[PDB]
């Protein structure tokens, strides 16, 4: 009876990932999940953040979004991670959050949860696919059940066709309707699969 | 009520993969699945084969193992791929079989199937991880549901702790007990997840 | 005062890789290298080739292009591999070629050659990056010196920004200038690096 | 001048430190001017405080200078070493990587040689994928990647990782076969770097 527990954990410096993660959170709500939308703790020093108005502005924009904790992943049945690409991997901020999950991992409390990932870069082929890859490889250490979107909808094709997960080319400009649709399909599908797995076991 | 349909598709030149895939097949039957154990079509030139008598012999050893076909994956609810490494990737033989799945893929007919992988190498760090990775990335294009073992049983730790999939150091000696138990756990786990998936979807 | 020996080894079904490889070959010549443009042997059955006009046409268009053999890599001081993506890996045809390199590898005669790679897919984010990655990982087994382009020109940006290697979105219509400039720089740069390494060796 | 070699390594409990010292000594033996550099510790002290070996190693490394972006600008050859965290590099290593954005955008990381090393508690527990993530990173800089491959018998004897040295961390001292693989990797990288620089002079 109880709704799928979905945790969307994103890092964003300049707002693309925050926009993407809200789209993911709404998709999950629309599809019947109980959602936690959670920001990855910022590690940068203020004097660095201060050099970028858009970074400082997004931090302000997300101020009422709670910070991700391990408890949130223990709670979750379905997990989505979203990070911007940093040299073809996830941000250090995201990896620092992951590096706090060792206790939960040691307890077996990350196993069997569904996992998918999203990303953004300033270049269309700028290491996005590898950023997604590295997040999935991590989830495998947890015994997670990975639910990438594939090409299971016409929307994937329409938005540049990334079967590994939603990836958005960041150019300051708001999200395109095709990217939004790619995110929606990814999340709805994951929620649907998670509901099925949970029903089969209970 | 109907058993999980498990297809175990493997390439083997000299017998390592054949032994691994037999162990997988036993594990699946023991876990209540209906199992197809299936060999990848040998695509190598007979002059190349004729310089390795163990390869010729293993071909004959597997004479009553049917050749894998797209039909088998269309049938399958749970899929296991097994290939030895060639320079950190799968064998060309395995990729040739993958490359015949285009029609099923176009028809949305590989989606929502479970998937894990296994591999071997003559070196312990010589592509026992990268080979599995490349097979998982391929399954993501299908919209498969990836069910790697992670560290979800003690036997994974005992056999070298490969969370991505069973991996065996190929030396001509019989399969170690710890490797066998890691294969069995992986396949059992995947059968059980598949069954829950199917149960909750009707 | 030997020109650098550059082998461009490419697989192409429908002509995109052939256009890319020709651009690579011209850039190599312009950089003062001695160039071989070499096609990967086609393994597809004729009745599969017979299903697609652009595939049949491309095979005929490439008729006078020599077929790649291991001795081409023994000859080369600088190697480029190009393959279209198949589910985020290289084609079986390219892997089949790679699998013929075991004797050369055993002899130690692949070591120390420079290596970079190129790819294509129908979708912008449809597995190109992973295809390149799998190709670089293979080259590492050889002790190749990997020379990917990174962002060392501002025409990487203009091409879509692929630091791992040129990657084109296959549309049937011809190659864009940005893609062509990306390829040219990648090859010119690799030839320059290779010439320095050889001069340094004597 | 001698090849400028920077060994940048993260270590919590000393395995990476031992690997990096072996690497630094190999670089010197090969005639390079060597910087042995630690990645800044970012873990909260209360986490470090839970583990004696982690506290002890931080003290053991106290006189190793912290890596900065300018060390990579200086360097002609770079080696990165991180233990695995779920098949990727440590957040500490990534945090250092993330400070290289300025050098990257000015193109001041191009044409340097790069290889990587790693460790895990499990032999197949990310000893290949961690290396691969670090190599992908270096591609973004236009680095020239010089992994060991199977270019010496010692590679086979240490488990046959062609991507880079990888050690199974059991808390015991470094095995000799592992030391030898690290030495070969670094010696080979220095040699290639020297040829590249000589040829471009």
């Amino acid at each position: 009876t109880a709704p799928v527990k979905l945790a969307i954990v994103f890092y964003s410096s300049t707002g693309t990932g925050y926009a993407m993660a809200q789209e993911a959170a709404e998709a999950g709500r629309a599809a019947g999940a109980e959602v936690r939308l959670l920001k990855v703790r910022e590690t940068a020093p203020q004097d660095v953040i201060d050099g970028q108005d858009a970074w400082k502005a997004n931090i302000e924009a997300m101020k009422d979004v709670p910070e991700a904790t391990p408890a949130d992943l223990e709670w979750a049945e379905a997990i989505v991670f979203s990070s911007p690409t940093r040299f073809g991997g996830a941000t250090s901020q995201m990896r620092a959050f992951i590096d706090t999950l060792g206790g939960l991992w040691s307890s077996g409390k990350l196993a069997n949860k569904t996992f998918s990932a999203m990303t953004s870069a300033q270049n269309v082929n700028g290491g996005q696919e590898t950023t997604l890859q590295t997040l999935y490889m991590t989830a495998m250490h947890w015994g997670a059940v990975l639910t990438p979107p594939g090409y299971t909808d016409e929307v994937i094709f329409k938005s540049g066709g990334n079967p590994y997960g939603a990836s958005v080319t960041a150019n300051g400009q708001p999200l395109l309707e095709n990217d939004r649709a790619s995110i929606r399909h990814q999340v709805r599908r994951q929620v649907e699969l998670t509901a099925k797995l949970l029903e089969g076991g209970s």
